């Protein structure tokens, strides 16, 4: 007769949150705790993994306490799910159970040398040399290269290898270990697919790649699915085992972007979501068979519910961040003071009237991957004003979105039936409209924006029988969490012409070096 | 003897001033009357010649009246100089003593069709066909075309020519005619060199060009030098004769840009001035023989002191968007509000850190005439701020002058000796510093910034024997009216880098259509 509840640890780049969902998929208690963004050298970023673990734990205790106040009958959480910033890589010790050093983060660039050394000496100049095993190019992001760095550069890690005590893992594995008090060394397929060490289609580790990249398989955890028993919460770090009252299984684990994909109900092929945040990503569910990319996209696991469940696959494109760009204009250029001005300034003109603004501040991502491109504005006259500039920026973000979707259609051989939006600037109507116009499809916007956290809880709830199937999940959602829907409103010669402007502008972005 | 004074009528585009100078060259009295800007169609601008005449007479009597009140040694004006907006052309009747229409202004675009006709039907498509005679390209600015336009399109002008009663003249000629009572019908070599009817080398009306453009040599006045007896003031309009008290000679006449060149003492070859106004006009003194441009620059007369005395020639170049760029950043982009904030913001960063801001809003004038070039910013990152964008705008202005100056050096076979500056933007200390650094010459900023008015006052005063030579003229200024100097303060590698970024950036400006 009382509510069943599922727990979600959302371990992000800048903070950690615990969200408790009820069986109707509503966030009923939340707590958030930030952690320190250590940047020792230009271009490095690094996290304290004990800080992360303690944050996770504080979030669970405070969230649990806040719910108890709201619902005094609630005795236990059915299960806990983990979603996490991917690729960020932790090194720890099997016996001390303690980190050997700080965790270099997804967008950290200390792995640059090692990246060229790998392309050159292991894959003769082709970045895409192992893209049929991993689904990925050689890039600074991926875990194996951070792993490599910490073996070369960090004495205690180099040391711990010798002794057979060295564990490596992405943040899912790290949290999941420490929560288990040391008893669990596992990872899920979505996180593993970002190591550069896993085979995309088998979802097993690749001895070819470990051997080549010089990573002892002893260090690596057991790959499992996203939805199944990973272990139990058995730490009393900030009272957590106490607050949970019963022993609580961890039955969900999944990378943030996939988790947003899962939690926005993109279960069918052609369904896709655009997430905002510390980084911005478009993922498309492409179906049961992997799709590789000739147009600079990543091939990756969408989700796999259960060991024997079918594996859904995805293509992934990183774009510009509406948010970063908007904040830059406000805080660096002073083109407005508060975010409400932004949309009105953009709305106050009927177009860019000639200008294009390519916000390639740290290179061009998406189907272009040009790290020499820098932020550029073209076409300005004495009549141009900050309204045009702000507008052009929002157009620019829709435009890379479109080139990325273009690339996805080609690689995947499918259409994008719908785009779901989530992360902050899904709340800008004008942007949602231009996106809607340019892609020629609908843009869904949930009123329960909390969908990244939800994915992991759905994973954990499915596994534990809170919800019974993907069908029930979808139904409860349709029934409980409402969803605004933005429809296209463009010509074709508008679309063709705005893109034509865009094409010419990109030619003028090459700057660095 | 007693104290001597010289008056200067500074007849500009938006207002007329009268400045009385004392023999130490200090402005001791000023009055300024504006006049109406008639814009009968887009791109057209014209002026009321009798309103301008009345403004000049008002300014004279008020400035005089004000001076008697504050200076008991001021008995009379020894001579009057006239400086004027060039190219603006007035048509009047020898017997009614009055205009037959309003006066098309220098930047008036009604002459467009006529100049296309002239380029094809007389140049075979080469706008430079008569540049070796005139020093000038075919353009809407120059007076013959405005003369042609009024002949063709203003029935009263056509008629007056037929009766033999039509007078054409640039503003100097008109002012000197009406002040004369209708006696003097004269022009000075600097004004005449902007007509497209003068042979640069001889300084005579070219019978061929008058014949070819079908402008009759009977409509034109006598070309004299800048400094000599032109006539006397013989009107009592707005009480001017009663105020002058004693009969007063007119002994100086000089086009505004050349007047600023003279007033800044640029008497030797290699000496130049730049007015930093809305746009920039740079003039270099190239010496005693004409020099023709192979970089699109204008060849003109600099000055001529005394009838048939030595005649110094100049090269002239513009930029369109100097102060307009500061202003644009203020009103269109909100990068700042008060005008003091501009220099403050630009100093707050050590440099542009990668970015170039090419402010070619109305296109590139200067030695790379390109109307397809538009406003563009390259090089931006998330570290970029309005401070950087502002500093880059200062650098841009300085980089164009550099390019302009570079072309003058090539055209003349001379080094830039030094650059004297005036205009509002010369008060921007950082811009002058950046400019000295790039040109590797001293920049001279006069504290008495009334340099246009002074040029004409000096011409009149030399001719009247208030000052006896140019050496004396220089001596008094160096002594009395103190100059600030700004020396180069940068490395040759910072110079060469900034110019290399500038040249790279210029290749990205092509946009319009
Ligand atoms: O540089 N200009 O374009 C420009 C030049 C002169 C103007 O008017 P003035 O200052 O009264 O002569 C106004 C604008």
């Amino acid at each position: 007769f009382t509510m069943k509840y599922v727990g979600s640890i959302d371990q992000g780049t800048t903070s950690t949150r615990f969200i408790i969902f009820d069986e109707r998929q509503r966030p009923v208690s939340v707590h958030q705790v930030p952690h320190t963004q250590h940047t020792p050298h230009p271009g490095w970023l690094e996290h304290d993994p004990m800080e992360i673990f303690r944050s996770a734990c504080k979030c669970m205790s405070v969230a649990i306490a806040k719910l108890r106040q709201k619902d005094a009958s609630f005795r236990k959480i059915e299960a806990i799910g983990i979603t996490n910033q991917r690729e960020t890589t932790v090194a720890w010790d099997r016996v001390t159970k303690e980190p050997l050093c700080y965790a270099p983060v997804w967008n950290d660039l200390r792995t640059y040398d090692i990246t060229k050394k790998v392309t050159a000496e292991l894959g003769g100049g082709d970045s895409m040399f192992a893209s049929k095993i991993t689904g990925l190019p050689v890039s600074t992001y991926f875990a194996a290269f951070k792993m490599r760095w910490m073996l070369e550069n960090v004495p205690a890690v180099a040391d711990a290898c010798r002794r057979g005590t060295l564990c490596f893992g992405t943040i899912d594995t790290w949290l999941m270990y420490k929560l288990s008090g040391g008893k669990a060394f596992v990872t899920d397929v979505t996180n593993a697919s970002r190591t550069f060490l896993m085979d995309l289609r088998t979802r097993k580790w690749s001895p070819e790649l470990c051997e080549k990249l010089k990573i002892p398989m002893e260090t690596l955890p057991e790959i499992r699915s996203n939805s199944e028993l990973f272990g139990y919460v058995e730490t009393d770090e900030c009272g957590v085992a106490a607050a949970l009252n019963e022993r609580t299984p961890i039955m969900g684990s999944i990378g943030d972007q996939q988790s947003a994909l899962f939690g926005n109900m993109c279960f069918e092929k052609g369904e896709a979501k655009n997430t905002y945040g510390t980084g911005c990503f478009l993922l498309m569910n492409v179906g049961e068979e992997a799709r590789f990319s000739k147009h600079g996209l990543l091939s990756t696991v969408g989700f796999q519910v259960g060991r024997d469940g079918p594996c859904y696959y995805a293509l992934e494109g990183a774009i510009a961040c509406a948010g970063a760009t908007v904040e830059w204009m406000r805080r660096n250029m002073n083109l407005f003071s508060h975010i409400t001005e932004c949309e009105k300034l953009a709305r106050s003109v009927p177009g860019t009237q000639g200008i294009v603004f390519v916000p390639a501040f740290s290179g061009l991502l998406a189907p272009y991957w040009d790290p020499s491109a820098r932020g550029t504005i073209v076409g300005m006259t004495l009549k141009t004003t900050r309204a045009h500039v702000i507008r052009a920026a929002l157009q620019a973000i829709a435009l890379q979105l479109n080139d990325v979707v273009g690339s996805m259609k080609r690689d995947a051989g499918l259409n994008l039936s719908s785009l779901r939006v989530d992360g902050g600037l899904s709340k800008n109507g004008l942007l949602m409209e231009i996106q809607a116009s340019l892609l020629g499809v609908d843009i869904l916007v949930p009123s329960m924006h909390e969908t990244t956290a939800l994915g992991a809880a759905l994973c954990a709830g499915l596994a534990a029988g809170v919800w019974t199937s993907l069908e029930e999940v979808k139904a409860v959602s349709r029934r409980e969490n409402s969803w605004k829907t933005v429809s296209p409103s463009g010509s074709a010669m508008e679309r063709e012409a705005m893109i034509a402007e865009w094409r010419e502008a990109l030619k003028r972005t090459k700057w660095a070096k």
